[PDB]
């Protein structure tokens, strides 16, 4: 499935985990929509989920500038080295994001969660293709 799937929607629990480690963005799209559900009973401040969407070289400095704006989600409006954020999203709530699949030729993409202590299993990986 290539030529119809413009969005797709990621699952995160309570349980410190996503429905899918592998993320296909089609080339075919314009703009690639992105919907987190959280889906559990834990608050966003308790065990709160962001799908974040980053260059793999780069995304070292993204969890590392993800830390220090623990105000905004843990997401830093900036957008440069990363190419898509969603928000914090607790038990029942949703987040959802937009990026560009030509921007994804650079190199390896990842997606993870930059919730401090959830990156080092709440990762996966995002690739462009035809
Ligand atoms: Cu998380």
């Amino acid at each position: 499935a290539t030529a119809g799937n413009c969005a797709a929607t990621v699952e995160s629990n309570d349980n410190m985990q996503f429905n899918t480690k592998d993320i296909q963005v089609s080339k075919a799209c314009k703009e690639f929509t992105i919907t987190l559900k959280h889906t559990g009973t834990q608050p966003k401040a308790s065990m709160g989920h962001n799908l974040v969407i980053a260059k793999a070289e780069d995304m070292d400095g993204v969890f590392k500038d993800g830390v220090g704006a623990a105000d905004t989600d843990y997401v830093k409006p900036d957008d440069a080295r990363v190419v898509a954020h969603t928000k914090l999203i607790g038990g029942g709530e949703e987040s959802s994001l937009t990026l560009d699949p030509a921007k994804l030729a650079d190199g390896d993409y990842k997606f993870a969660c930059t919730f401090p202590g959830h990156g080092a299993l709440m990762n996966g990986k995002v690739t462009l293709v035809d």
